[PDB]
């Protein structure tokens, strides 16, 4: 019973750690979408997607 509860706690901790690792992977592979603007600058695109990801 105690060992089963310890294993359940470890499983929950592993689930939380896996979710944090997934978030880390998303936020170190995520990059800004740059679009050229009349051969002067590269402006950022993807505002709704970036804001939705941050909010989620």
């Amino acid at each position: 019973a105690i060992v089963k509860d310890v294993l359940l706690v470890a499983q929950g901790e592993m689930a939380l750690e896996e979710f944090l690792k997934q978030i880390r992977e998303v936020w170190n592979t995520y990059e800004l979408d740059l679009v050229n603007y009349q051969n002067k600058c590269r402006l950022i695109r993807g505002w709704d997607d970036l804001f939705n990801k941050v909010k989620e």
